[PDB]
């Protein structure tokens, strides 16, 4: 099965997912000097006040905090997006050490971790149909750097001991994802893909420029999770990030002048 190790990591994925070498793969390095301000971008609207979180799951690659997406409870609109995109889940990618962990990089800088808030375009009815479309998904990416603690992350941190191994889940109701945002919504945007198999080229990426700060203790608890299932030899869930992929025939646009 695909993973992040030497024998099943990103350099192997193309053998079962040939789109891994495609024209629109993610993540990418964001060259800030090359990225151009785009006056055609509309204001970005993150509308999470009615979000309904349900559950947190260790899926063997990361942990997903899942939302009720049966209605427009928590949506992303505006910016580069045409129409309404509905929040389905968020997850993170992180490193074994503070100096790596993000998927996107900024002028080749790697952050300690990266948060992905995943949304699907409601014109396509369901996530499964959305991932058949070139504008099916919008992922809001947020970098994490290590410094002061992020208070709105602590509830996530504290439940991780209950989902240590692959396949474990726990109730995770009444979690407010607004507490994971930075102050500014300045962003870069480009067309890309899922960063894990099946690597589908369906994503409008919106990557915020301002990182959030989390404490060393918070990210250390991410690193206590396990890739393995219960009873199996312990493999710490660390370095679950894909490196930057070729930009090819793309441009990164900036929301800010
Ligand atoms: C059993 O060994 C493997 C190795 C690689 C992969 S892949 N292509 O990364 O999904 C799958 C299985
Ligand atoms: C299968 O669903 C997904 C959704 C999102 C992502 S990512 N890591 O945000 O690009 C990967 C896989
Ligand atoms: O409990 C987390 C969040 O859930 C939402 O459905 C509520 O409308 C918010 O007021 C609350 O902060
Ligand atoms: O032909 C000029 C155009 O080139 C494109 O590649 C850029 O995205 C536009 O911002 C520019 O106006
Ligand atoms: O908000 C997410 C979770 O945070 C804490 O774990 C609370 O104890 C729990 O009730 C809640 O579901
Ligand atoms: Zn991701």
């Amino acid at each position: 099965h695909w993973g992040y190790g030497k024998h099943n990591g990103p350099e192997h994925w193309h053998k079962d997912f040939p789109i891994a070498k495609g024209e629109r793969q993610s993540p990418v390095d964001i060259d800030t000097h090359t990225a151009k301000y785009d006056p055609s971008l509309k204001p970005l609207s993150v509308s999470y006040d009615q979000a309904t979180s349900l559950r947190i799951l260790n899926n063997g690659h990361a942990f997903n905090v899942e939302f009720d997406d049966s209605q427009d409870k928590a949506v992303l609109k505006g910016g580069p997006l045409d129409g309404t995109y509905r929040l389905i889940q968020f997850h993170f990618h992180w490193g074994s050490l503070d100096g790596q962990g993000s998927e996107h990089t900024v002028d080749k800088k790697k952050y300690a971790a990266e948060l992905h808030l995943v949304h699907w375009n409601t014109k396509y009815g369901d996530f499964g149909k959305a991932v058949q479309q070139p504008d099916g998904l919008a992922v809001l990416g947020i970098f994490l750097k290590v410094g002061s603690a992020k208070p709105g992350l602590q509830k996530v941190v504290d439940v991780l001991d209950s989902i240590k191994t692959k396949g474990k889940s726990a109730d995770f109701t009444n979690f407010d994802p607004r507490g994971l945002l930075p102050e500014s919504l300045d962003y870069w945007t480009y067309p890309g893909s899922l960063t894990t198999p099946p690597l589908l080229e369906c994503v409008t990426w919106i990557v915020l420029k301002e990182p959030i700060s989390v404490s060393s203790e918070q990210v250390l608890k991410f690193r206590k999770l396990n890739f393995n299932g219960e009873g199996e030899p312990e493999e710490l869930m660390v370095d679950n990030w894909r490196p930057a992929q070729p930009l090819k025939n793309r441009q990164i646009k900036a929301s800010f002048k």
